[PDB]
C-alpha cells in the first residue's frame, strides 16, 4: 500500500554510476527497489538507460541483491 520505490529523477544513461540527485522515491505500481535502499544504490551502475520517471527495478542495477 504506502510502499515507496526508487524512481528516476532524471534519465540515467547506460552504465553510469547512480548518484543521489538521480533518485527520488514515490508510491508507484508495480513496486520496484524500496526507497530506503537509495544509500546502498549510490555508485552502483545501471545496465540499461533508465528514462525519467521509470521505477528502478532490481534487475536494472548491476550488483544489486537485496
Amino acid at each position: 500500500a504506502n510502499q515507496a520505490s526508487v524512481v528516476a529523477n532524471q534519465l540515467i544513461p547506460i552504465n553510469t554510476a547512480l548518484a543521489l540527485v538521480m533518485m527520488r522515491s514515490e508510491v508507484v505500481t508495480p513496486v520496484g527497489i524500496p526507497a530506503e535502499d537509495i544509500p546502498r544504490l549510490v555508485s552502483m551502475q545501471v545496465n540499461r538507460a533508465v528514462p525519467l520517471g521509470t521505477t528502478l527495478m532490481p534487475d536494472m542495477v548491476k550488483g544489486y541483491a537485496a
